[PDB]
């Protein structure tokens, strides 16, 4: 099993700066419940986005993807290809938006969250993938999170 998991804005947006422009606690609260235990596969500017004090993530195989052959990522490992990093029984590719578009042909599942925030898309930003036809979604009701901004949550899913 290869999921994805995000947060996107309504208009796709996922990052932007090299960091992401909100952040909502219990979006928090959900990615670290889905993720816990398994494997987690991210790109290497994603890895540099976490300080050094919080990586690696805890309780998780963390992974990171670089073309880089000498690349040091202490408390995780450094593959060159995602391929190499789909071993475990369940992995979840956690951002940014190079990498998704690298596993959606291996990914089954995409756990997204919606950010009611109105975020028009600039060059530069990282995006969401775009799901085809082959995938079924399933929506949550819209939620408030603390941090001010309603957000809901959509489990998609394919065999
Ligand atoms: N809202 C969300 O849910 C999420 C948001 N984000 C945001 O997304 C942004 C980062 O996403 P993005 O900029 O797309 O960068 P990524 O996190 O996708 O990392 C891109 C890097 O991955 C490596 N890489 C890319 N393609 C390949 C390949 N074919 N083979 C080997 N290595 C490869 C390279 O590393 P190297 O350069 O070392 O070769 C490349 O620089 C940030 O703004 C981050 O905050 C991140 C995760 C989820
Ligand atoms: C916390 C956040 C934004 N939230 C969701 N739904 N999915 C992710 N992949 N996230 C994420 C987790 C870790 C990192 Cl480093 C970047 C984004
Ligand atoms: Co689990």
């Amino acid at each position: 099993m290869v999921g994805l998991i995000w947060a996107q804005a309504t208009s796709g947006v996922i990052g932007r700066g090299g960091d992401i422009p909100w952040r909502l606690p219990e979006d928090q609260a959900h990615f670290r419940e889905i993720t816990m235990g398994h494997t987690i596969v991210m790109g290497r500017r994603t890895w540099d986005s976490l300080p050094a004090k919080v990586r690696p993530l805890p309780g998780r195989r963390n992974v990171v993807l670089s073309r880089q052959a000498d690349f040091m990522a202490s408390g995780a490992e450094v593959v060159g290809s995602l391929e190499e990093a789909l071993t475990s029984p369940e992995t979840w590719v956690i951002g940014g938006g190079q990498v998704y578009a690298l596993a959606l042909p291996y990914a089954t599942r995409c756990e997204v969250t919606e950010v009611d925030i109105g975020l028009p898309r600039e060059a530069g930003d990282a995006l969401a993938p775009v799901l085809d036809e082959t995938w079924r979604g399933e929506t949550g009701e819209w939620r408030f999170s603390r941090s001010g901004l309603r957000y809901r949550l959509y489990s998609y899913h394919r065999s």
